[PDB]
């Protein structure tokens, strides 16, 4: 199609779709979305909608999070293979193993986890609320996955013991070189460096701020600095530049989530033409995964 944007806007209105896009989507998809945000922002937005049809642009665990909290809505995705390789390395078998060895340690699962894994969790957390969630739990020991870096960050801030699963659990996208910060400090002496808690400890410790994408987009609301250096996936640069056109946003390095970039204008148009591919979870998976999500809301309420 020669005008994919205009046909997408035409079909979404005609067929009663709200388009939700994650911060890491390509700019062209962010720009056609009704809302752009982090996984829990989009799931909460979906809960407020009068509309019953959602075109979700992200990866499977996020689309499923929307479906779990919006079970009667039709949720479609343009690429059914779009997934989180980090989430996928944690298994039910590994959770059961660690529960057995540490039975008094609550299982805290990062939202970047499979819906099957969520059915086995005591509580879910986001990168924004993980410290507060783990601080508020009774236990001085927790089981945490699937990101070892976020787990270690949480242990640093809370002073609690955090038992990370799986072994070497990590996001390839956030493995920046610490030397990249050394290089921007010299190139932009007055720039503020913001990096994700999924970054390795040497990167986190050299940044001015550590936070989630949702936290990153609030830092220019209180920090009047002209230049920010951003240590997360490249999609956030577009999001920040749109929100704060008066500031400069510099990627710490080019970091692309290949799965996030599986969604294109062409397969997004195909999704609205065919109203596929529907996100379907067994009723029992929705019911079980909902328990640790409600527990998270209870702790943050
Ligand atoms: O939506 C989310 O919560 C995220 C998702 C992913 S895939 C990476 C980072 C974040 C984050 O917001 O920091
Ligand atoms: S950026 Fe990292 S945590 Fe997020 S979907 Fe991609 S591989 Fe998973
Ligand atoms: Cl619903």
């Amino acid at each position: 199609h020669h005008h994919m944007v205009d046909e997408i806007l035409k079909l979404k209105k005609e067929k009663g779709y709200i388009i939700l896009a994650h911060n890491f989507q390509i700019p062209e998809l962010q720009d056609i979305a009704d809302f752009v945000g982090d996984s829990l922002q989009l799931a909460r937005k979906a809960m407020e909608l009068s509309e019953k049809k959602i075109l979700f642009l992200g990866v499977d665990f996020m689309a499923e999070l929307v479906k779990i909290l919006n079970p009667d809505k039709k949720v479609i995705v343009p690429d059914r293979s779009a997934t989180c390789p980090m989430a996928n390395r944690l298994t039910p078998e590994i959770i059961r193993e660690y529960r057995e060895k540490f039975p008094d340690a609550p299982v805290v699962l990062y939202v970047n986890s499979t819906s099957e894994c969520k059915t086995l969790a005591d509580v879910i957390c986001t990168s924004a609320n993980a410290v507060e969630v783990v601080k508020k739990l009774d236990s001085s020991v927790v089981i945490f996955g699937p990101d070892r870096n976020l787990g270690e960050y949480v242990a640093e801030k809370t002073g609690k013991k955090v038992i990370t699963i799986p072994e070497n659990g990590h996001c390839p996208v956030h493995q920046f070189n610490a030397e990249s910060i050394d290089a921007v400090r010299k190139k932009y002496p007055d720039a503020k460096v913001i990096v994700h808690p999924e970054c390795p400890k040497p990167v986190r410790d050299k940044a001015d701020y550590v936070g989630s994408t949702g936290q990153m987009e609030k830092i220019p609301e209180r920090d009047p600095s002209r230049i920010f250096v951003i240590g997360t996936e490249i999609g956030m640069i577009h999001k920040l530049k749109k929100k704060f056109p008066d500031r400069e946003f510099v990627p710490l390095e080019m970091a692309v989530c290949v799965n996030m970039k599986k969604n294109t204008l062409e397969n997004t148009l195909h999704a609205l033409q065919t109203e596929s591919f529907e996100v379907i979870l067994p009723k029992e998976v929705i019911e079980k995964a909902k328990k640790p999500i409600l527990r998270m809301f209870e702790l943050m309420g």
